[PDB]
Protein backbone atom coordinates (compact mmCIF):
# COMPACT_ATOMS: atom_id res chain seq x y z
CA UNK A 1 0.00 0.00 0.00
CA UNK A 2 2.83 2.42 1.04
CA UNK A 3 3.67 1.13 -2.39
CA UNK A 4 1.50 2.15 -4.21
CA UNK A 5 1.22 5.46 -2.40
CA UNK A 6 4.75 6.29 -3.83
CA UNK A 7 4.20 5.05 -7.47
CA UNK A 8 1.66 7.78 -7.49
CA UNK A 9 3.82 10.00 -5.78
CA UNK A 10 6.45 9.33 -8.01
CA UNK A 11 4.39 9.10 -11.36
CA UNK A 12 3.14 13.00 -10.67
CA UNK A 13 7.00 14.34 -10.24
CA UNK A 14 7.61 13.81 -13.56
CA UNK A 15 11.35 12.06 -12.02
CA UNK A 16 12.28 8.36 -10.48
CA UNK A 17 12.02 8.26 -7.03
CA UNK A 18 13.87 5.69 -4.78
CA UNK A 19 12.93 4.38 -1.01
CA UNK A 20 14.46 3.00 1.76
CA UNK A 21 13.03 2.87 5.65
CA UNK A 22 14.01 0.43 8.29
CA UNK A 23 12.01 0.65 10.92
CA UNK A 24 14.69 -0.83 14.07
CA UNK A 25 11.64 -1.55 16.17
CA UNK A 26 11.33 -4.45 14.17
CA UNK A 27 14.06 -5.01 11.32
CA UNK A 28 11.33 -4.51 8.60
CA UNK A 29 11.57 -2.57 5.29
CA UNK A 30 10.14 -0.52 3.19
CA UNK A 31 11.38 -0.39 -0.23
CA UNK A 32 10.92 1.28 -3.82
CA UNK A 33 12.97 0.87 -7.01
CA UNK A 34 15.76 -0.26 -3.47
CA UNK A 35 18.22 -1.86 -5.99
CA UNK A 36 17.89 0.64 -8.33
CA UNK A 37 21.15 2.78 -9.02
CA UNK A 38 21.11 6.43 -7.93
CA UNK A 39 23.81 9.62 -7.65
CA UNK A 40 24.41 9.89 -4.50
CA UNK A 41 25.34 13.39 -4.49
CA UNK A 42 26.68 14.58 -1.09
CA UNK A 43 24.79 12.04 0.35
CA UNK A 44 28.33 10.10 0.03
CA UNK A 45 29.65 12.53 2.55
CA UNK A 46 28.02 10.42 5.53
CA UNK A 47 30.42 7.28 4.14
CA UNK A 48 33.55 9.98 3.86
CA UNK A 49 32.80 11.38 7.62
CA UNK A 50 32.25 7.98 8.66
CA UNK A 51 35.80 6.76 7.55
CA UNK A 52 37.50 9.39 9.42
CA UNK A 53 35.85 8.60 12.04
CA UNK A 54 36.99 5.01 11.65
CA UNK A 55 40.55 5.88 11.49
CA UNK A 56 40.49 8.01 14.27
CA UNK A 57 39.92 4.88 16.46
CA UNK A 58 43.06 3.99 16.15
CA UNK A 59 44.88 7.62 15.82
CA UNK A 60 43.20 9.11 19.44
CA UNK A 61 44.53 12.62 17.98
CA UNK A 62 43.47 12.40 14.32
CA UNK A 63 40.27 14.96 15.05
CA UNK A 64 42.92 17.78 15.55
CA UNK A 65 45.38 17.11 12.67
CA UNK A 66 45.30 20.25 10.60
CA UNK A 67 44.93 20.59 7.14
CA UNK A 68 46.11 23.22 4.84
CA UNK A 69 43.54 25.32 2.70
CA UNK A 70 45.14 26.67 0.00
CA UNK A 71 43.74 28.91 -2.32
CA UNK A 72 43.99 26.29 -5.69
CA UNK A 73 41.60 23.87 -3.09
CA UNK A 74 38.59 25.54 -3.09
CA UNK A 75 36.01 24.20 -5.40
CA UNK A 76 32.15 24.95 -6.18
CA UNK A 77 30.51 25.46 -2.66
CA UNK A 78 33.17 25.98 0.24
CA UNK A 79 30.85 28.24 2.83
CA UNK A 80 33.48 26.75 5.57
CA UNK A 81 36.71 26.54 3.95
CA UNK A 82 36.92 29.83 2.24
CA UNK A 83 37.34 31.30 5.48
CA UNK A 84 40.26 29.23 5.99
CA UNK A 85 42.41 29.95 2.99
CA UNK A 86 45.84 30.43 3.66
CA UNK A 87 44.94 28.66 6.66
CA UNK A 88 44.63 24.93 8.38
CA UNK A 89 41.29 23.18 9.04
CA UNK A 90 41.33 19.80 11.42
CA UNK A 91 39.80 16.76 10.55
CA UNK A 92 36.70 17.51 12.83
CA UNK A 93 36.37 20.30 11.33
CA UNK A 94 36.38 19.26 7.86
CA UNK A 95 33.81 16.35 8.66
CA UNK A 96 31.52 19.04 10.80
CA UNK A 97 31.87 21.43 7.55
CA UNK A 98 30.92 18.90 5.26
CA UNK A 99 28.55 17.23 6.71
CA UNK A 100 26.29 20.06 8.51
CA UNK A 101 26.94 23.03 5.37
CA UNK A 102 27.46 20.36 2.65
CA UNK A 103 31.10 22.13 1.77
CA UNK A 104 32.51 20.66 -1.03
CA UNK A 105 36.27 21.67 -0.57
CA UNK A 106 36.01 19.91 3.45
CA UNK A 107 34.81 17.25 1.33
CA UNK A 108 37.54 16.81 -0.94
CA UNK A 109 39.89 17.28 2.28
CA UNK A 110 38.14 14.16 3.50
CA UNK A 111 38.58 11.90 0.49
CA UNK A 112 41.99 12.63 -0.02
CA UNK A 113 42.49 11.80 3.86
CA UNK A 114 41.18 8.26 2.59
CA UNK A 115 43.59 8.03 0.04
CA UNK A 116 40.80 9.01 -3.22
CA UNK A 117 37.44 7.94 -4.05
CA UNK A 118 38.32 4.14 -3.81
CA UNK A 119 39.40 4.53 -0.38
CA UNK A 120 35.92 5.50 0.98
CA UNK A 121 34.28 2.71 -1.30
CA UNK A 122 36.99 0.55 0.53
CA UNK A 123 35.48 1.60 3.80
CA UNK A 124 32.32 0.66 2.62
CA UNK A 125 32.84 -2.78 1.32
CA UNK A 126 35.03 -2.99 5.14
CA UNK A 127 31.60 -2.18 6.92
CA UNK A 128 29.72 -5.00 4.28
CA UNK A 129 28.18 -2.62 1.92
CA UNK A 130 29.13 -4.47 -1.41
CA UNK A 131 26.85 -1.56 -3.56
CA UNK A 132 28.29 1.60 -2.55
CA UNK A 133 31.09 3.42 -5.39
CA UNK A 134 32.52 6.68 -5.20
CA UNK A 135 34.52 7.35 -8.18
CA UNK A 136 35.20 10.82 -7.99
CA UNK A 137 35.74 13.98 -6.08
CA UNK A 138 33.87 16.95 -5.64
CA UNK A 139 32.10 18.73 -7.73
CA UNK A 140 32.03 16.00 -10.56
CA UNK A 141 30.87 13.49 -8.42
CA UNK A 142 27.28 15.12 -8.82
CA UNK A 143 26.99 15.16 -12.57
CA UNK A 144 24.45 12.57 -11.79
CA UNK A 145 23.98 11.34 -15.81
CA UNK A 146 20.91 8.66 -15.69
CA UNK A 147 22.37 5.13 -16.42
CA UNK A 148 26.29 5.95 -15.25
CA UNK A 149 27.30 3.41 -12.62
CA UNK A 150 29.60 6.20 -11.32
CA UNK A 151 29.22 7.75 -7.69
CA UNK A 152 25.92 5.92 -7.14
CA UNK A 153 24.04 3.28 -4.63
CA UNK A 154 20.75 1.88 -3.85
CA UNK A 155 18.38 2.61 -1.26
CA UNK A 156 18.39 -0.58 0.32
CA UNK A 157 22.19 -0.48 0.48
CA UNK A 158 22.57 2.86 1.79
CA UNK A 159 19.74 2.86 4.34
CA UNK A 160 21.60 -0.79 5.61
CA UNK A 161 24.54 1.39 6.21
CA UNK A 162 23.35 4.08 7.48
CA UNK A 163 21.50 1.87 10.15
CA UNK A 164 25.03 0.03 10.64
CA UNK A 165 26.69 3.28 11.26
CA UNK A 166 24.70 5.52 13.61
CA UNK A 167 22.84 3.04 15.49
CA UNK A 168 25.29 -0.05 14.57
CA UNK A 169 28.53 -1.30 15.58
CA UNK A 170 30.40 -0.10 12.59
CA UNK A 171 31.74 2.76 14.30
CA UNK A 172 33.07 2.44 17.96
CA UNK A 173 30.49 4.61 20.79
CA UNK A 174 32.49 7.71 20.79
CA UNK A 175 32.83 7.77 16.70
CA UNK A 176 28.69 6.50 16.61
CA UNK A 177 27.55 9.28 18.97
CA UNK A 178 30.06 11.90 16.58
CA UNK A 179 28.81 10.90 13.96
CA UNK A 180 24.83 11.55 15.47
CA UNK A 181 25.56 14.68 16.67
CA UNK A 182 27.05 15.85 13.38
CA UNK A 183 23.89 14.45 11.21
CA UNK A 184 21.62 16.07 13.78
CA UNK A 185 23.43 19.53 14.07
CA UNK A 186 22.86 19.68 10.07
CA UNK A 187 21.69 23.18 8.91
CA UNK A 188 20.58 21.68 5.17
CA UNK A 189 17.95 19.47 6.02
CA UNK A 190 14.75 21.32 7.26
CA UNK A 191 12.83 20.75 3.68
CA UNK A 192 13.77 17.74 2.88
CA UNK A 193 12.61 14.45 4.46
CA UNK A 194 12.14 15.79 8.04
CA UNK A 195 9.87 18.65 6.12
CA UNK A 196 7.57 15.06 5.99
CA UNK A 197 7.74 14.05 9.61
CA UNK A 198 5.64 15.42 12.14
CA UNK A 199 7.47 18.39 14.23
CA UNK A 200 8.23 15.96 17.43
CA UNK A 201 10.15 13.10 15.28
CA UNK A 202 13.76 14.32 16.24
CA UNK A 203 16.36 13.54 13.40
CA UNK A 204 19.64 13.96 11.80
CA UNK A 205 19.67 13.96 8.00
CA UNK A 206 22.29 14.55 5.19
CA UNK A 207 21.18 16.05 1.60
CA UNK A 208 22.50 15.90 -1.74
CA UNK A 209 21.88 17.33 -5.13
CA UNK A 210 23.27 17.89 -8.57
CA UNK A 211 22.61 17.84 -12.35
CA UNK A 212 19.40 16.43 -13.63
CA UNK A 213 17.67 17.60 -10.93
CA UNK A 214 19.23 15.01 -8.60
CA UNK A 215 17.45 15.66 -4.88
CA UNK A 216 18.24 13.19 -2.44
CA UNK A 217 17.69 13.08 1.48
CA UNK A 218 19.24 10.33 3.99
CA UNK A 219 18.31 10.54 7.68
CA UNK A 220 17.91 8.29 10.36
CA UNK A 221 14.97 9.39 12.92
CA UNK A 222 13.78 9.18 16.50
CA UNK A 223 9.71 8.97 16.80
CA UNK A 224 7.84 9.77 19.52
CA UNK A 225 7.87 7.44 21.84
CA UNK A 226 9.62 4.47 19.33
CA UNK A 227 12.87 3.12 17.71
CA UNK A 228 14.80 4.82 15.12
CA UNK A 229 13.70 4.52 11.74
CA UNK A 230 16.37 4.90 8.95
CA UNK A 231 15.05 6.52 5.95
CA UNK A 232 17.12 7.35 2.29
CA UNK A 233 14.93 8.81 -0.13
CA UNK A 234 16.55 9.58 -3.74
CA UNK A 235 14.80 11.29 -6.98
CA UNK A 236 16.33 12.28 -10.53
CA UNK A 237 14.74 13.53 -13.53
CA UNK A 238 15.10 13.40 -16.96
CA UNK A 239 16.99 16.58 -17.82
CA UNK A 240 20.04 18.25 -16.94
CA UNK A 241 19.11 21.46 -16.48
CA UNK A 242 15.95 20.11 -14.00
CA UNK A 243 15.12 22.05 -10.83
CA UNK A 244 15.58 20.41 -7.45
CA UNK A 245 12.38 19.05 -5.58
CA UNK A 246 12.75 18.91 -2.33
CA UNK A 247 9.32 18.77 -1.86
CA UNK A 248 9.50 14.92 -3.27
CA UNK A 249 10.97 13.75 -0.67
CA UNK A 250 8.79 15.42 1.94
CA UNK A 251 6.04 13.98 0.43
CA UNK A 252 7.82 10.32 0.21
CA UNK A 253 8.70 10.83 4.31
CA UNK A 254 5.34 11.50 4.72
CA UNK A 255 3.40 8.62 3.29
CA UNK A 256 6.14 6.71 5.36
CA UNK A 257 5.26 8.02 8.34
CA UNK A 258 1.41 7.29 7.84
CA UNK A 259 2.14 3.89 6.88
CA UNK A 260 4.03 3.23 10.27
O1 LIG B 1 19.62 -4.82 16.73
C1 LIG B 1 19.17 -5.15 15.64
N1 LIG B 1 17.93 -5.61 15.48
C2 LIG B 1 16.94 -5.74 16.47
C3 LIG B 1 15.61 -5.43 16.14
C4 LIG B 1 14.61 -5.51 17.12
C5 LIG B 1 14.93 -5.88 18.41
C6 LIG B 1 16.26 -6.15 18.74
C7 LIG B 1 16.59 -6.51 20.05
N2 LIG B 1 15.71 -6.60 21.06
N3 LIG B 1 16.41 -7.00 22.22
N4 LIG B 1 17.76 -7.10 21.87
N5 LIG B 1 17.84 -6.81 20.51
C8 LIG B 1 17.27 -6.07 17.78
C9 LIG B 1 20.00 -4.99 14.38
C10 LIG B 1 19.82 -5.85 13.28
C11 LIG B 1 20.59 -5.67 12.12
C12 LIG B 1 21.50 -4.61 12.06
C13 LIG B 1 21.66 -3.73 13.12
C14 LIG B 1 22.65 -2.60 13.04
F1 LIG B 1 23.83 -2.97 13.44
F2 LIG B 1 22.21 -1.62 13.83
F3 LIG B 1 22.78 -2.13 11.81
C15 LIG B 1 20.92 -3.94 14.30
O1 LIG C 1 17.67 -8.92 14.73
C1 LIG C 1 17.98 -9.07 15.90
N1 LIG C 1 19.26 -8.98 16.30
C2 LIG C 1 20.35 -8.76 15.43
C3 LIG C 1 20.50 -9.51 14.27
C4 LIG C 1 21.60 -9.27 13.45
C5 LIG C 1 22.54 -8.29 13.77
C6 LIG C 1 22.40 -7.54 14.94
C7 LIG C 1 23.32 -6.55 15.29
N2 LIG C 1 24.43 -6.21 14.59
N3 LIG C 1 25.10 -5.18 15.26
N4 LIG C 1 24.37 -4.90 16.43
N5 LIG C 1 23.25 -5.75 16.40
C8 LIG C 1 21.30 -7.78 15.76
C9 LIG C 1 16.92 -9.32 16.94
C10 LIG C 1 15.61 -8.89 16.71
C11 LIG C 1 14.64 -9.12 17.68
C12 LIG C 1 14.97 -9.79 18.86
C13 LIG C 1 16.29 -10.23 19.08
C14 LIG C 1 16.62 -10.96 20.34
F1 LIG C 1 16.83 -10.09 21.32
F2 LIG C 1 17.69 -11.70 20.19
F3 LIG C 1 15.63 -11.77 20.65
C15 LIG C 1 17.27 -10.01 18.11
O1 LIG D 1 25.11 25.24 -3.80
C1 LIG D 1 24.49 24.24 -4.13
N1 LIG D 1 24.66 23.62 -5.28
C2 LIG D 1 25.58 24.07 -6.21
C3 LIG D 1 26.79 24.67 -5.87
C4 LIG D 1 27.62 25.11 -6.90
C5 LIG D 1 27.27 24.92 -8.23
C6 LIG D 1 26.06 24.33 -8.56
C7 LIG D 1 25.73 24.17 -9.89
N2 LIG D 1 26.51 24.51 -10.91
N3 LIG D 1 25.84 24.20 -12.11
N4 LIG D 1 24.62 23.60 -11.78
N5 LIG D 1 24.59 23.62 -10.38
C8 LIG D 1 25.21 23.91 -7.54
C9 LIG D 1 23.45 23.68 -3.20
C10 LIG D 1 22.25 23.14 -3.61
C11 LIG D 1 21.31 22.65 -2.72
C12 LIG D 1 21.61 22.66 -1.36
C13 LIG D 1 22.83 23.18 -0.94
C14 LIG D 1 23.13 23.20 0.52
F1 LIG D 1 22.81 24.40 0.96
F2 LIG D 1 24.41 23.00 0.72
F3 LIG D 1 22.50 22.23 1.20
C15 LIG D 1 23.75 23.70 -1.86
O1 LIG E 1 28.44 20.54 -6.56
C1 LIG E 1 27.26 20.57 -6.92
N1 LIG E 1 26.20 20.73 -6.09
C2 LIG E 1 26.32 20.82 -4.69
C3 LIG E 1 27.44 21.36 -4.07
C4 LIG E 1 27.48 21.36 -2.67
C5 LIG E 1 26.40 20.90 -1.94
C6 LIG E 1 25.27 20.42 -2.56
C7 LIG E 1 24.19 19.96 -1.79
N2 LIG E 1 24.13 19.81 -0.43
N3 LIG E 1 22.88 19.33 -0.09
N4 LIG E 1 22.16 19.12 -1.27
N5 LIG E 1 23.04 19.51 -2.27
C8 LIG E 1 25.24 20.36 -3.95
C9 LIG E 1 27.00 20.40 -8.42
C10 LIG E 1 25.76 20.69 -9.03
C11 LIG E 1 25.55 20.52 -10.41
C12 LIG E 1 26.58 19.99 -11.17
C13 LIG E 1 27.81 19.68 -10.63
C14 LIG E 1 28.89 19.10 -11.51
F1 LIG E 1 28.91 17.76 -11.29
F2 LIG E 1 30.07 19.62 -11.19
F3 LIG E 1 28.67 19.47 -12.77
C15 LIG E 1 28.00 19.86 -9.25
Amino acid sequence: AVQQKLAALEKSSGGRLGVALIDTADNTQVLYRGDERFPMCSTSKVMAAAAVLKQSETQKQLLNQPVEIKPADLVNYNPIAEKHVNGTMTLAELSAAALQYSDNTAMNKLIAQLGGPGGVTAFARAIGDETFRLDRTEPTLNTAIPGDPRDTTTPRAMAQTLRQLTLGHALGETQRAQLVTWLKGNTTGAASIRAGLPTSWTAGDKTGSGDYGTTNDIAVIWPQGRAPLVLVTYFTQPQQNAESRRDVLASAARIIAEGL
